[PDB]
């Protein structure tokens, strides 16, 4: 990549000054602000919190669902301290699109709304001067870029996504403003061994120089544990603390660019000392087979939208380990860098899922737009602990040899960007029959959405529905193929507050008795080895006659408290 | 009682007709109805339901919130072949009094909105022609009948209950006109004892002739198990069906009129041979101890108010049965017949309760209302064997002396009006402190209601609450009465839908964490022997700043939904 996806710190030689806060903001229906100069500043802006989403804080439709062009707009100072040293613009993300101004001059563009973006300032900023930055971003959906979808004109543009989930887009992320030393630290990769009692830290390290690199690992208590020289090397742990699920034990990588008897660079991180593996139908977290206990979540809070806040973390964890969890997928997208940094802390498995749904010719673009997200998703999130899987996809089509060519590419992608090489998968749609299915193969263990008693026999036929889902199962079965099998999706919309005797589509009672079911026909195969429910919470959808305020089949109300079922679930994982 | 009681029924002696469907209505502000002739007929009505409450129809304040003299009036074509019988309108309930006409006359007049009044019509009676019923109520509340209040004058007049139930008044059960011969049947008695595999039913009967009569048993086949002459005698029962808790048996008591080879009268009715008695601190059902578990409910549903249906006994029924329930309290007032004929049924216990809530001079009179309400009670209901105790008060004033004598009249006419002497009770307010208190002794068992942990030290303070609890049971258990005690009120208000992690009141989860403090407090003493939690179900109260839409410390929602704690009920008498 032509910049880091380092996480920004501060030491003696790296900086960093936070932009959030009210930005300057403006909708560009016309598509004229850049034939109008608006890289130099927005003619008639409102104010914009940064991080969030821009679309629920208006109280008019047409700027709740604005699609198309839309601007913002900051300013700040730079310290005179930052000259002559390589500055940044950081942002957690840009979604879906953008294109970065700094002092009215075009720096970079970015494709892809779930990752950050790095633009170099380095030649325009002004060191003890105030500086401008001024961002287009466009929020469209098409079938060349990640997610999905379509772009409906009515001119008033309208997107229509081949995805559930709503289309939150601007600024969602923080936004830090950064310095680096001219050589630096730019990328490294951790591997891990476990040898007894011991450990060996495998690792790799990129800079932007030919300087010596020393690496040292301090424990959690800051001791020195480890060091060795080189940007390739092993370090040697003595009694490894080894981090373990729901039992985080975290140490510290340093990583020192030297010349001669001075630091030119130091980066440090927080790294977790553990290993996966895929072993027959058993998923081994340091050589101990592990069950996945969970859920798909989303980035989605009242108001805020997609927008980080460490509260919704931190409630969202809080009741995550009331339900004995120690699980969750990053449906269906990367998530701020945040929530891995806390599942790292609290011992939480993640599946990182690149925004692959919603899946002509277009398709060579797709698979390039495709492919750098993954690039993307792994080097920015490798070295965390918790991030034990990849998810490549969500409900593709794979049944076609056509198909099978594409994500074999993605996959070998994949393969080459990640240093652990750790367990990649996709989550299967129930059309890719395990007669036609041509994708499976390529997975290290299979991951299934089902909805057996939901959109398949639900009801009265629930009973249909049951027999069904043994069925298919019986049939994976049969196939021998010596994987585990996640089911990534089940659940039933729920409207908390609607009881029902006997229970009915939607009541909660409902929601207890079809997870019921589903726990039996799990337990009834050796080589289920997970269960992420769908979802963590009630999250917003695109407005629509099967959408009741957004998607209903949380175990928590959007609001972070529990309906019925989460004490099934709580229950049942303890 | 200058009339009968007993359910009407169809014969060759005795006719009934329905008077049910939509009667002529009217409103009486300025009380000149009497003055301006309305005896006659209404001048300017509306339709009215029977039965039903009047208050939930209409659509502006004024009238649901209708309190003073009100109408009612229908018409009827009496058969010509009802010439010469005893002709009565038999009203299932006139809430709370009122005055009947027939055919412009003056009938009767009674006093207590929940028990039958009967109105003789044979000297007015048009047989073979169309006949008039014209009715003036009043729904006040005063201190001189139950259930007790004021009215408040804003001339529109308000009703200001000292209970909280909402003032549903009207026709609000089933209406009759019926027929019966000169001489008839006008009360019976039962009451059992067993012996061995046999039983005897003893038994009184009195006639308003002096003709002979044959009383006769028969089985639920209809075959003739025993025969007697006399109105006062035992019915001898080989290897008697005994009537069970939640496992009823039925016979059928037939009581003859005879004048030498010819019937006069014939009236039957189902009975159940079963005994109850209170043994030491236990509660004896055919010998065998019983622990109530249930509900105290009440006669509430969407729009109907307390108007009677079977559609609502049916569900409530099938609630109660799936709570695995095998008993309630009548709360807070006789309900219509038909809930006690279905109980007999379902083998389900009753506690049945006059309407004494809500407790100067005026004393001596509300004693009379008190015991004439009682003295009614006990006669309608004393041959249900669902009917196992009468509780004669709700939460009065218990611990001054004048409290005592007034109750010792009112326990000593409902021992004279009881053939079967069943256990009389009366449920306790917290304020009846077991040092303070001069009525417990009154009572065959003790009913408690108690709401430590809603009340009292209600959430954070939960824990308080039980000590608190604890400590008021350990007064009780000092006290060593040897009687049983009942808790025959605890609950908390909980709104369908409501959820918090952790717990406020008024969510679903406090609501089940509640009853769980409350279960543990029970179990740790002996000589509790009975759970009848408050309330069944939403229902509607007087509106107010502590009232959401009526009462919520259902089980059920107004509509008979399960909230979370409806499982735990149903979980634990199981």
């Amino acid at each position: 990549l032509e910049y880091s996806e380092l996480y920004p710190i501060q030491n003696e030689y790296r900086m960093m000054q936070s932009l959030d806060g009210m930005w300057k903001f403006q909708f560009d229906p016309e598509e004229i602000g850049k034939k109008s100069g608006w890289e130099n500043g927005l003619p008639a802006p409102v104010s914009m919190p940064v991080p969030s989403s821009f679309a629920d804080f208006f109280t008019d439709h047409k700027e709740r669902d604005y699609c198309g062009d839309f601007w913002y707009e900051t300013e700040f100072y730079l310290p005179a301290e930052w000259r002559n040293k390589k500055i940044w613009l950081r942002f957690g993300s840009i979604t879906h699109r953008g294109t970065v101004y700094c002092n009215g001059m075009e720096i970079t563009s970015h494709e892809g709304g779930f990752l950050p973006v790095l633009a170099d300032i380095s030649t325009v900023a002004k060191p003890g001067q105030v500086n401008q930055v001024v961002v287009k971003i466009n929020n469209e959906l098409n079938e060349t870029s990640l997610p999905c979808g379509a772009t409906k004109i009515l001119g008033r543009k309208l997107a229509k996504p081949y995805f559930d989930f709503f289309n939150y887009s601007g600024l969602q992320r923080s936004v830090w403003v950064i310095a680096l030393p001219e050589e630096s630290v730019k990328d490294y990769s951790v591997d891990y061994e476990l040898c007894g009692t011991d450990a060996l830290v495998k690792y790799e390290v990129v800079t932007t120089g030919e300087h010596p690199v020393i690496v040292r690992l301090l424990d959690a208590e800051g001791e020195l544990v480890a060091e060795t020289e080189g940007k390739e090397g092993i370090l040697q742990v003595a009694n490894a603390r080894l981090w373990e699920v729901r039992n985080a034990y975290l140490y510290q990588i340093v990583i020192l660019i030297t010349d001669g008897n001075g630091v030119l660079d130091e980066y440090r991180e927080k790294i977790g000392i553990r290993t996966v593996r895929i072993e027959g139908t058993k998923i081994l977290l340091n050589d101990r087979p592990v069950y996945l206990k969970g859920f798909g979540k989303h980035e989605d809070f009242p108001i805020l939208g997609r927008g980080f806040h460490w509260g919704i973390v931190k409630r969202d964890f809080e009741c995550l380990k009331w339900t004995n969890a120690n699980c969750f997928r990053t449906s269906h997208y990367p998530y701020a860098e945040e929530w891995y940094q806390f599942a790292d802390e609290e011992g939480f498995l993640i599946i990182d899922e690149v925004p692959a749904v919603g899946m002509a010719l277009t398709v060579p673009e797709l698979l390039k737009s495709h492919i750098a997200d993954t690039e993307e998703m792994i080097t920015r999130d490798k070295n965390h602990p918790s991030v034990i899987a990849w998810s490549l996809f969500n409900e593709p089509e794979t049944i076609t040899d056509y198909a099978y060519e594409y994500f074999k590419e993605v996959f070998a992608a994949a393969e080459t960007y990640d240093f652990q090489s750790r367990p990649m998968t996709g989550a299967f749609e129930k059309n890719s029959k395990p007669e036609l299915c041509k994708c499976y193969p390529l997975c290290d263990f299979i991951c299934l959405n089902r909805y057996y008693g939901w959109y398949i026999s639900g009801g009265p036929e629930i009973e249909e529905a049951e027999e069904l889902f043994r069925d298919e199962m019986d049939r994976w079965k049969a196939k021998e193929l010596n994987v585990p099998f996640v089911f990534t999706e089940f659940g039933t919309d729920t409207m908390a507050g609607l009881h029902k005797l006997p229970s009915i589509m939607w009541s909660e009672e409902y929601q207890k008795e079809y997870l019921e079911m589903n726990f039996r026909v799990f337990d009834s195969y050796e080589f289920v080895q997970g269960e992420l429910a769908w979802n963590f919470a009630d999250f917003q959808t695109t407005e629509g006659i099967m959408r009741v305020d957004g998607n209903h089949k949380g175990v928590f109300t959007r609001d972070r408290q529990p309906k019925a079922a989460a004490v099934v679930f709580k229950d049942r994982w303890e």
